[PDB]
């Protein structure tokens, strides 16, 4: 049910370029359809500006992938690329 | 204390006067047990790095869990936002 859905937010998020990760995902239904909000990874050296297009991305790329999102809220969260 | 609506009232303002702070945007919270869960997003200069609206974030953080007790855990995320 909403382990699978989980699985293909986070797998669609992460080939979007820039993503360092899906950080934080909380996922509710309302109806058949599904309300969401994710926080990513992204470079530090980034401007919010720029944080902010790959998060645009991001919400194309999954929002594309599942059907039944009816709302993604995503926000950008400073993260470097080993840990 | 003081019921959800006068908690929030209080979160807020002190957020607002955080330096580089612009709005709170959004803001949920929830009682488990005496104390508070809360997440928000705030608003910074796009022009800011990553980094640069970690350490607002930051500030926000300590700012707000420092003028009110209750408040157990306080999330915090940064969106850009222009005037």
């Amino acid at each position: 049910h909403m382990e699978a859905v989980q699985n293909r937010i986070v797998e669609a998020a992460e080939r979007v370029p820039g993503v360092r990760g899906v950080i934080h995902l909380r996922a509710r239904y309302v109806g058949q359809d599904i309300w969401a909000d994710m926080i990513i990874g992204v470079d530090p050296e980034n401007t919010v500006e720029q944080a902010h297009e790959i998060c645009e991305a991001v919400q194309a790329a999954v929002c594309g992938k599942i059907r039944r999102i009816e709302s993604l809220h995503v926000s950008a969260d400073a993260r470097e690329i080993g840990d």
